[PDB]
């Protein structure tokens, strides 16, 4: 009928006092066309899910902010979700920005000043909410330059909010690319 | 050091008395220059490895992989040549293509098998922290610019990347991850050598 659905994972905050590790490195990045680097409803951070082989499963993250739920295009390319007992429908989305929005427009606004050490609210599958403080790094690339988060983990966390010292979401977890070591490097994507 | 590396699970084979299972689709579908579909020293043993980072959370699958005639074969978007430990000693990518969405480490590509056109398959999918299993459906197809593309339809957790499908005489007809979802949101995976 509808495979994916959302379900919640908490309300975001900020962990006070929360445990900090990451390289914060400087680098310079391309971007395909793709999105591609190279060189219901209550407020609160959900799981995207999927029924199926093996049943239940998490394709991703994606937080709802004011009616309108925020993920990233490569998770769901606008499937249907069926969230709480109605569905939940795609209005916009962007696949270069890898974005997309459920039911409105975008509507997160903060965004990553140059100073600030920013939060990973991480929402892994099997896993509970877990926070955690980085030194962003940089994406150098030829016009503007973006927030990057220094973190390696596993697939299906895809769309988990990073944050600012306000508890505001300033972009999103999980595009970006592997150093040669095979480190994980995501970029803030807003 | 090396984060990325890779672990034997087992023996490609066709496995008969096997759970039989999904649909069908003949599709309308068409694939970007960066290999999205769109619609409308270290040890090579034969056999199927799973892929591994070693993160925050320990040690996780990225994905899967092929290994044969000395060379490993997994999908691009898995790993986009990182390298690879294995055993005591590393693999470094040799050969790629993002539009296929391919990669293949110490030596060129050597799965040569393809597509019947006609015959049932079996999907050897062995998705993280589980069983590797042996499925078979009759693949629909992708109809497409360049001709037809078979596909199964099989919904499996993210990280089951790069496993193979194979025919009746257990021959790689081509990996697993590559895919579209139909209106609905179920997965469908191109079967791509
Ligand atoms: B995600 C996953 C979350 C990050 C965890 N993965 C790690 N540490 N290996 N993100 C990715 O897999 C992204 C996916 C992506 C798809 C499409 C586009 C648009 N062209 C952008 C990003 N891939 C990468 O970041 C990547 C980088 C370098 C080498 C390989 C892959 O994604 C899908 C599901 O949610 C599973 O988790
Ligand atoms: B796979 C993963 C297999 C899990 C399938 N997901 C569900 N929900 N059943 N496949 C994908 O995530 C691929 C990733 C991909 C990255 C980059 C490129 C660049 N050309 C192509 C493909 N994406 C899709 O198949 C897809 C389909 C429909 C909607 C969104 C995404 O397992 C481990 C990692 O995720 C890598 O691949």
């Amino acid at each position: 009928m509808v495979d994916m659905y959302i379900e919640r994972a908490g309300d975001i905050t900020w962990e006070k006092d929360a445990e900090v590790t990451g390289n914060s490195p400087r680098l310079d990045v391309a971007l395909d066309e793709s999105g591609d680097f190279s060189l219901e409803t209550t407020d609160g951070v959900y799981r995207v899910m999927t029924r199926g082989l093996l049943g239940s499963t998490q394709v991703g993250v994606g937080v709802m902010q004011e009616g309108v739920f925020h993920t990233m295009w490569h998770v769901t390319k606008g499937s249907a979700l069926r969230s709480g007992e109605g569905r939940l429908d795609p209005y916009w989305g962007d696949v270069k920005q890898d974005l997309v929005s459920y039911c409105g427009p975008w509507k997160l606004d903060a965004a990553w000043d140059g100073h600030s050490e920013v939060q990973l609210l991480a929402v892994p599958p099997g896993e509970r909410a877990r926070n955690i403080q980085t030194l962003p790094g940089i994406f150098k690339t030829k016009d503007g330059d973006i927030g990057a988060v220094a973190l390696d983990y596993p697939a299906g966390t895809s769309g988990s909010p990073i944050l600012d010292k306000c508890g505001r979401v300033i972009g999103l977890y999980g595009n970006g690319v592997v150093i040669k070591n095979g480190s994980y490097v995501s970029a803030i994507t807003q």
